[PDB]
């Protein structure tokens, strides 16, 4: 018993958008940097095309995909174009220039300022409070789903595990990021995420570094038992690492909602410099130009436009 879903799906033909370059690939499916031109629009949107090869087993999971990314949208949720249905199906999406927020904070863990963190910290509360509003859950949260539309902007992604919240419900699970009723039970909610929300800070606070470092999978569920956690991070201050500690608690309900996150971040925000040490914030830069997407997609960028001013969802 719930309200219908309107969402709409939009069909887009191969002839009108063209694919520049591989970002990566999944032997089944690769995507490709691309730019997709509406036919008499005199726009280019940059975008990227996931490919799935035609196994009939991989397009239920494909489609289902592109089920949820339809129905849900917001400025911190990546957002799907639509989909080609070619030979092979083609699912259609803004591109974020930066990549996977994990990869970008490798790359530049010594020009990263304490602002940034605090601030991708929101902005990522805010993308799970809303998909918690929309009553879905995403099941997979991780540093690697979050990406970067610009350094100031990130959105989530990875929705293909994501389910309801009211559904009862290579075959790898990531154990690490998993809340422990989740590893158990394989019981997944909204609390749940929150875990592994706070692995996914701790990822971006400790610049990257891998959850439980040369521990076999096996054994993290009877770490957990124990009490025992992930060190507070060098640069983290005892009040953003009890933050991140409240999410990891074993009862879930005592975890900490995912609006009160945004909150408490946001006023963290304010005063970076007394949460987060790190030598040097004060004078550290990150990148906009239309030259730079010339250099990026190697094409003239005049008519150039972006998902979210041409998409106008609604
Ligand atoms: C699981 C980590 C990961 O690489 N995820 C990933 C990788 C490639 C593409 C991808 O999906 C998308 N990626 C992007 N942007 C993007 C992603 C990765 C990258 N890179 C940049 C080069 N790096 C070595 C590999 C990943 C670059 C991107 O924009 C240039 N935009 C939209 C989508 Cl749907 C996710």
């Amino acid at each position: 018993g719930e309200a219908p879903n309107q969402a709409l799906l939009r069909i887009l033909k191969e002839t009108e958008f063209k694919k520049i370059k591989v970002l990566g690939s999944g032997a089944f499916g690769t995507v490709y940097k691309g730019l997709w031109i509406p036919e008499g629009e005199k726009v280019k949107i940059p975008v990227a095309i996931k490919e799935l090869a035609t196994s009939p087993k991989a397009n239920k999971e494909i489609l289902d995909e592109a089920y949820v990314m339809a129905s849900v949208d917001n400025p911190h949720v990546c957002r799907l174009l639509g989909i080609c249905l070619t030979s092979t199906v083609q699912l259609i999406m803004q591109l974020m220039p930066f990549g996977c927020l994990l990869d970008y904070v490798r790359e530049h863990k010594d020009n990263i300022g304490s602002q940034y963190l605090l601030n991708w910290c929101v902005q990522i509360a805010k993308g799970m409070n809303y998909l918690e509003d929309r009553r879905l859950v995403h099941r997979d949260l991780a540093a690697r789903n979050v990406l970067v539309k610009t350094p100031q902007h990130v959105k989530i992604t990875d929705f293909g595990l994501a389910k309801l919240l009211g559904a009862e419900e290579g075959g790898k699970v990531p154990i690490k990021w998993m809340a422990l009723e989740s590893i158990l039970h394989r019981i997944y909610t909204h609390q749940s995420d929150v875990w592994s929300y706070g692995v996914t800070v701790w990822e971006l606070m400790t610049f990257g570094s891998k959850p439980y470092d040369g521990i076999p999978a096996s054994e993290i569920s009877s770490i957990l038992e124990k009490g025992e956690r992930l060190p507070q991070p060098p640069i983290c201050t005892i009040d953003v690492y009890m933050i991140m500690v409240k999410c990891w608690m074993i009862d879930a309900d005592s975890r900490p909602k995912f609006r009160e996150l945004i909150i408490e971040f946001s006023k963290m925000a304010r005063d970076p410099q007394r949460y987060l040490v790190i030598q040097g914030d004060e004078r550290m830069h990150l990148p906009d130009s239309n030259f730079y997407r010339a250099l990026m997609d190697e094409e003239d960028m005049d008519d150039v436009v972006d998902a979210d001013e041409y998409l106008i969802p609604q």
